[PDB]
């Protein structure tokens, strides 16, 4: 099994640098690209960097632009994040994900499939793709249906498919993956959870929705850099009256 730990977070002053850094184990590390993506205190996701498996590709948010480096130690199986000129905008838990490509008949598909337990930073004292997504909270009934609306800026069909994921957040775990390439269901992912449509436009059923599902949700979208997320939606399941003979 595939696992991923980061360390070097902590408390820092405005207008210093600070070094993270994650351990991977459980599969050929030097294989696959890597992702730093970070979590607000507000609960917003926000991807960081992306850096190829030779170091010979490498992306930056444009917030982030001339301050961070991403690298990398192919043989410690080691990741890298250094960051300096910290400011308020960067108080965060910083993530650690994998990039993993699903073989598919038309295609190998690439989703940050794995990630990390995270690690916290904070500082103290001194035409991309948006994507609206609604509603911001809701409860359901046991086994009724939850509902989630995705409207993106632009198209993020690519010849016929769509680069829309949905995630899983449960309080103190990382995000995981539920529905690739729209409608696709992740491996062992229950079928309850379905996923639907195209274009601009997009759906999250749940139905008959568990005890366990309580959760917040996310759409994200991988046609274009930069990656992009939407603000979530935190589920909460309502206890139904009982039922007499």
């Amino acid at each position: 099994e595939v696992k991923l730990v980061e360390s070097g977070g902590g408390l820092v002053k405005p207008g210093g640098s600070l070094k993270l850094s994650c351990a991977a184990s459980g599969f050929t590390f030097s294989r696959f690209g890597m992702h730093w993506v970070r979590q607000t205190p507000e609960k917003r996701l926000e991807w960081v960097a992306y850096i190829s498996s030779g170091s010979s590709t490498i992306y930056y948010a444009d917030t982030v632009k001339g301050r961070f480096t991403i690298s990398r130690d192919n043989a410690k199986n080691t990741l890298y994040l250094q960051m300096s000129s910290l400011r308020s905008e960067d108080t965060a838990i910083y993530y650690c994900a994998r990039s993993g490509g699903i073989e598919r008949y038309d295609g190998t598909y690439y989703v940050m499939d794995y990630w990390g337990q995270g690690t916290t930073l904070t500082v103290s004292s001194g035409s991309d793709i948006v994507l609206t997504q609604s509603p911001a909270s809701l409860t359901v009934s046991l086994g009724q249906r939850a509902t989630i609306s995705c409207r993106a800026s632009e198209s993020v069909d690519y010849y016929g498919k769509s680069f829309m994921n949905w995630y899983q957040q449960k309080p103190g775990q990382p995000p995981k993956l539920l529905i690739y390439a729209a409608s696709n269901q992740g491996s062992g992912i229950p079928a309850r959870f379905s996923g639907s449509g195209s274009g601009t436009d997009f759906t999250l059923n749940i139905h008959p929705v568990e005890e366990e599902d309580a959760a917040t949700y996310y759409c994200q979208q991988s046609k274009e850099v930069p990656w992009t997320f939407g603000a979530g939606t935190k589920l909460e399941i309502k206890r139904a009256a009982a039922k007499g003979e």
